[PDB]
């Protein structure tokens, strides 16, 4: 009554707090807690730091912390466990380039039991929110460092946070329990059950048998016809959030045929998404014509969408020389075939289902698209490499969109780097991203925002396909179930049947 099951697609992981995978960012939060708290309007409030000051050059702050807190075994939390945390995610500093504020920390120190002292290397405007984030800024007790790191493993994962791991059975199930002594307010729900059920329709069968009593998760949480008919069975409770974050595809400058704009252009009138949403995803999410959505921070720019126009899509690459040889339904240009490849993790149907839509749209146009469908690892290194002509993304929702998105753009080993590296104006994009991060002043960090997105749009880099929400079947008895400001985020604690 107090107690609830769920289940996840693979088990929690060790929930060290400065490590990724196999750890889940939405495990690790539970556990661990954050100096400073996001907030749905996009600040941040006091959490384990209670105040804090910055010095006149925005570089030098000093974190006053709360005096209260426990970790989950006792001990106690102060700037000195703080400092030594911030050390050993910095120990690990090359594993966090993705996060620029990983590269602007150049000095913590505890200057007393309840002062923190961070130094920036400039005045880095996201530092409170980057370090509000489910990692790597996030508090072990030092305890539980192994030889003084956390990066080659940690001991016990003991957090000062609500929840508290119990046991992990491995490709079974995790249970967590309500922290007794947590410092602040108390969950309702004494202890969650995550059973490690892989498939989406294996996870929407546990539902309906009542093997579980929740699903919380986005579009992949189950199967989108599923979701349409649990949400008319008064049996059961069902939410769909507002939306949280693009999926788009990426396309690769530097790869013919995609490295033309033309191409990418066309491309970008080729597909009818609308149908597409209703067709692969049951009507469940909503049109996206721009990379951020115009409710997102920074991006209400006015940018021009391009409508399903298949008329269009054939007049550009017409004009661009991609023409039909007699007898063939795909273009050729010097003697080349119009043909892209499409890369998407293959054990994923709805990947594939989106897939087989768009390459059906691109063929009406006169384009080949092959679809490339891999397990994972191999996507991520062509994510990594390069090696795609279009290939499925996504956006990190909040906190992250979209500075620390756009900052990711910079790093070589991620897909957006190397989709738009075809690009003429790459570098002074990646210059401006980087002077917009710092920026104070407000006009002038709107007006790099708008270039940056602007020559995105007009590049064509990306084929923004939906904005995606998060989803949730429960048992009725549960009730309403929150939503978390961080998309990664799933606040339990705030779950309240009573």
């Amino acid at each position: 009554p107090d107690e609830i099951t769920t289940a996840w697609p693979v088990n929690v992981g060790p929930l060290n707090p400065h490590l990724y995978t196999p750890n889940q960012m939405f495990a690790q939060s539970m556990v661990y807690e954050p100096l400073v708290k996001y907030q749905a309007d996009g600040s941040v409030i006091p959490w384990l730091a209670k105040s804090w000051t910055h010095s006149e050059d925005g570089k030098t702050w000093t974190f006053t912390l709360r005096d209260d807190v426990k970790f989950s075994n006792g001990e106690p939390f102060d700037a000195e466990a703080a400092a030594e945390n911030f050390r050993a995610v910095l120990d690990n500093r090359q594993r966090h380039a993705w996060l620029e504020l990983a590269n602007q920390i150049v000095d913590v120190k505890a200057l007393s039991k309840t002062e923190l002292q961070i130094t920036l290397k400039s005045a880095y405007y996201p530092f409170l929110q980057e370090l509000a984030l489910p990692r790597p800024f996030r508090f072990i007790a030092p305890s539980q460092f192994k030889n003084h790191e956390t990066m080659n493993g940690i001991k016990a994962p003991i957090g000062t946070g609500p929840w508290i791991l119990q046991e992990s059975k491995l490709n079974q199930y995790d249970v967590f329990v309500r922290n007794e002594n947590y410092w602040g307010e108390k969950p309702a729900i004494k202890k969650i059950t995550f059973n490690v059920i892989p498939d989406p329709t294996t996870r929407a069968v546990a539902f309906e048998t009542g093997d579980i009593d929740l699903l919380y998760g986005n579009e992949g949480l189950l199967p989108l016809d599923t979701f349409a008919r649990f949400s008319q069975n008064p049996a059961y409770h069902t939410q769909l959030s507002q939306p949280i974050e693009t999926v788009m595809l990426a396309l690769n400058t530097a790869k013919a045929p995609t490295n033309e704009l033309a191409v990418r252009e066309a491309l970008n009138y080729a597909v009818n998404k609308k149908s597409l949403i209703d067709n692969a995803l049951y009507g469940t999410q909503q049109v996206a014509d721009t990379l951020f959505a115009p409710s997102v921070p920074y991006a209400n720019l006015g940018l021009k969408p391009s409508q399903y126009d298949p008329q269009k899509a054939k007049a550009l690459l017409e004009k661009a020389g991609w023409t039909l040889p007699a007898g063939k339904d795909i273009r050729e240009k010097n003697g080349q075939p119009l043909r892209i490849e499409l890369s998407f993790i293959g054990t994923d149907a709805l990947s594939k289902s989106m897939a087989e839509i768009i390459q059906a749209d691109m063929r009406q146009i006169g384009a080949d698209v092959s679809l490339i469908g891999e397990e994972e690892s191999s996507i991520y290194a062509r994510q990594r490499d390069g090696r795609f002509g279009m290939i499925f993304h996504r956006t990190w929702g909040a906190p992250y969109d979209p500075h620390a998105f756009l900052s990711s753009m910079r790093v070589p080993s991620h897909a957006d780097f190397q989709a738009q590296q075809g690009l003429a104006d790459k570098p002074l994009i990646d210059k401006e991203i980087g002077e917009v991060l710092a920026t104070h002043d407000e006009t002038q960090r709107q007006a790099l925002y708008r270039d940056i997105l602007t020559r995105l749009h007009d590049e064509a880099v990306y084929l923004p396909i939906s904005y995606i929400s998060m989803m949730v079947v429960s048992k009725p008895e549960l009730g309403n179930i929150p939503y978390a400001p961080i998309a990664t985020e799933i606040p339990f604690e705030q779950i309240k049947p009573v």
